[PDB]
């Protein structure tokens, strides 16, 4: 399908025989699913997100059908806020990010989709994250008025400053919208700005 990002890119998946809903998440290295039982030897891992780290169980070589497309790979099971399909399985179903519906750059998901942005006069690197509702940038000056906000993911919540009507140029495409500033480990471009640059998921 071609999926736009006005709403969360939620899809049905089938894993261990169970239908579940999950978010197609380009900002996730790995696929993380809520507590469930899977049939194998697992090993403990820790994984991280904007709000810190959580402990998960790693299962390898698990078949997962993602809107009807077959994958077989690593699934992490644990107390994630939202079930997420990450790049390890997005690559298997041929999913790419495309600007302007395919007329602009195509970004494959073999590695993290990092791009250059311009914000507040400054050039920075940021992750294109279809699993993020909002855009979160590393501690920086945005002059002007803001509202406090807490945002979560995964590990928990961090406190950020919400600024409105901030111009952000993403790979040379102009966007303007809300930017959240706080101690994120990675600058994140979320759906609020990805929709303005016509970014779609395609597989
Ligand atoms: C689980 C909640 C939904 C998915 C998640 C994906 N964000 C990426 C951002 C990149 C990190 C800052 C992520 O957590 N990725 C993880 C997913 C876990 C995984 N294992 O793949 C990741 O790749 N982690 C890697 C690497 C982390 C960074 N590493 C590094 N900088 N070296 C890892 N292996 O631990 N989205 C979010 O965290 C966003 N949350 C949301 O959009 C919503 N919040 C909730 C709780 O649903 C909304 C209501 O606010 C944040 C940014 C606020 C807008």
């Amino acid at each position: 399908p071609q999926i736009t990002l006005w709403k969360r890119p939620l899809v049905t998946i089938r894993i261990g025989g169970q239908l579940k809903e999950a978010l197609l998440d380009t900002g996730a290295d790995d696929t993380v699913i809520e507590e469930l039982n899977l049939p194998g030897c697992w090993k403990p891992k820790l994984i991280g997100g904007i709000g810190g780290f959580i402990k998960v169980r790693q299962y390898d070589q698990i078949p997962v059908e993602i809107a009807g497309h077959k994958a077989i790979g690593t699934v992490l099971v644990g107390p994630t806020p939202v079930n997420i399909i990450g790049r390890n399985l997005l690559t298997q179903i041929g999913a790419t990010l495309n600007f302007c519906g395919g007329g602009g750059p195509q970004i494959t998901l073999w590695k993290r989709p990092l791009v250059t942005i311009r914000i507040g006069g400054q050039l920075k690197e940021a992750l294109l994250d279809t699993g993020a509702d909002d855009t979160v940038i590393e501690e920086l000056n945005l002059p002007g008025c803001w509202k406090p906000k807490l945002i979560g993911g995964x590990g928990g919540f961090i406190k950020v400053r919400q600024y409105d009507q901030i111009p952000v140029e993403i790979a040379g495409h102009k966007a303007i919208g809300t930017v959240l500033v706080g101690p994120t480990p990675v600058n994140i471009i979320g759906r609020n700005l990805l929709t303005q640059i016509g970014a779609t998921l395609n597989f």
